[PDB]
């Protein structure tokens, strides 16, 4: 069967940093030269990251390392009791910022480009606001891959959030707790039959390999984003001492959505763009197909197509009407957008980590191997 | 590994009638006596029927035959070019009514009870209106299993209907056409991630899901326009079928409605919303099953897992219905059986032959139409 790290999730590298929330994976170079400016992947913390690193042929991380990027990836710890009080803020501080700090220390580069996928995109979005407000310059650009900002139309999840249960948890928040992967899967699972082509056993395995979340983080996510749609209203939430205002984000943004995505409706993603009014530029790219088939659409096979349009009208239907279709994988377009923002070519590093951050264990590390807690 | 008719869809019987749209399957009795009044299953047409007849343990058809019902089932023909002009009305006439006429002729019984599942329930609803208006008495009761009547909240499908495409097809309706299984699977999706858990499951369901059908363009276009966009059934006379202005307040037989609590395809409160429009009926029953679209609908008595909820009161607010409901362990099929059986006549000896002299058995169940594969890409 599947053994994570052995016949799945095999892109070579090392865990180079670990804390109470993350392992940071640094991938081994496969090119003689690399773009100097690192690339940080922020996967979701619902399910395991390795949707982005399945087999070599369909691995997103492997592709980008092969394009010369200095790829680092956040591997989230599945919640256990010592994490029962962790909050959304913990994911910003101990997740995104801790990762960014380690990247700066290891590479000696002052900044990086960031990618956030699914809920990792929402965490990244909030992290960007905190960083901007505090003058912390971690990121030179941000990419949001099938992630919401405007949660007004979150899809069918809207019908299945139990507001009374969220309120019950809020009442007892200070005690913390653990939300089971089983519970999370009833609302946040993202696999559909049409993603299985026709290993589609890889995807079936991934879908069932669930992870747990801290109660405070999860309850806040439901209340503030899904119910209150807080990000569209400046100052509606406060994180890390900062009133959150998406209009303050001030770096180039790339936003990817998939046309047939039933999990993150493409028009709902598109709706976020108008809120990013402090950015110097925004790029929206629409991939063909469904959530997984469209998102994880590799260049190795280069199937399907994507659409581009540099004009960003308010109406997504107008965007699409003016768009140009291009054959193959949107990864190519993202690469072309990222590369000019990635510095000059330098020799590939000969070692993983650094003296201060020595390699700890081979990729894919220990946190991705955890099994969800037993039923309670 | 899956061979339809051999290790799935194996409830014994015979095709006893065939026309350009349907094969009617009559199932072999497994009881010495049967309820006299037959039971007609009108399955989904957007997918193949055999979600209702998977493995023996989870087969709905097999269970009901084993309870003593004289079960007949409509197996819909996947659309081919000779069907490219078929309409919604065709599904009423060549589907539901043709089946009911054959049942009458084979059994010599004047009426039957009907079950409609998913879009089969919608077709059945419209057929009941036509029959009522024309004084045709085919049905003594109707059961709607995860089917909409009020389409105001149809769920995620709303986001995946392109009105402009519907309109362009309306403009060219006379020419007819075929809507591919691929297109159908991009707008309708019967499965969710919880149905795909893996450690046959989930492969039996994936095979069923991927065993796609095609639909005639006029039927499918009408379905999208009139139900999903216009929500025509809630307005008397908003559509006309078979010469008849459709007014669901005219339906005048007992109704049973099933929905599943965690159903993402047919939201249970959306199903519930239809009940208030069935104002001509002598009785209405709503039953809510635990779990999702597949596991909640096809929840067999053999294992008798999960639960269902009952409440005789029918308030406008579905939350009020649920707050007043009583939970019962196991399968809702038990409840449906208890509702159906008193409406199913006396016990008579099981028929010794399938079909009749006029309707001889044509081939063993599950027949030929179910074995057809979708047309190639174009």
């Amino acid at each position: 069967p599947f053994q994570i790290g052995k016949n799945l999730v095999v892109t070579p590298g090392e865990v180079v940093f670990r804390n109470e929330l993350i392992e940071l994976i640094q991938y081994t170079p496969t090119t003689e030269k690399v773009h100097e400016k690192p690339l940080l992947f922020v996967p979701p913390c619902i399910n395991k990251y390795y949707l982005m690193d399945l087999q070599p042929d369909n691995s997103m991380v492997r592709h980008f390392v092969g394009q010369g990027y200095r790829v680092f990836l956040v591997s989230w710890r599945s919640a256990v009791p010592e994490m029962k009080n962790f909050t959304w803020e913990t994911y910003i501080e101990k997740g995104v910022f801790a990762a960014a700090e380690a990247v700066q220390k290891i590479t000696k580069q002052p900044t990086m480009n960031a990618l956030g996928f699914c809920v990792g995109g929402v965490i990244l979005t909030t992290a960007l606001c905190v960083a901007q407000a505090k003058g912390l310059k971690y990121f030179d650009s941000a990419t949001f891959m099938t992630s919401l900002i405007d949660h007004a139309e979150p899809g069918e999840i809207s019908f299945f959030i139990d507001e009374a249960l969220v309120a019950s948890r809020e009442a007892k928040m200070a005690a913390g707790g653990i939300i089971s992967g089983k519970e999370i899967g009833r609302t946040f699972a993202s696999l559909r039959a049409n993603d299985l082509v026709w290993a589609p056993f890889d995807l079936l395995y991934w879908n069932n390999d669930a992870v747990d979340l801290p109660l405070p983080m999860h309850t806040f996510m439901l209340r503030q984003f899904y119910i209150n749609n807080a990000l569209i209203t400046p100052g509606a939430i406060t994180l890390c001492g900062v009133p959150i205002d998406i209009s303050k984000i001030d770096i180039p943004v790339y936003m990817f959505a998939a046309r047939e995505d039933h999990i993150v409706l493409w028009s709902s993603a598109y709706s976020g763009l108008k809120y990013l009014s402090g950015t110097p530029s925004r790029r929206f790219v629409l991939g063909a197909s469904g959530h997984i088939a469209g998102s994880i659409n590799p260049v190795t096979k280069d199937k399907r197509n994507y659409w581009t349009n540099e004009q960003l009208p308010v109406n997504p239907e107008e965007w699409l009407e003016g768009a140009q279709s291009h054959p193959g994988s949107w990864w190519k377009d993202w690469d072309a957008w990222l590369a000019p923002q990635s510095g000059k070519q330098v020799p590939a590093p000969k070692m993983l980590g650094s003296k201060e951050f020595p390699p700890l264990q081979p990729a894919p590390g220990s946190y991705v191997l955890a099994k969800a807690m037993p039923p309670v």
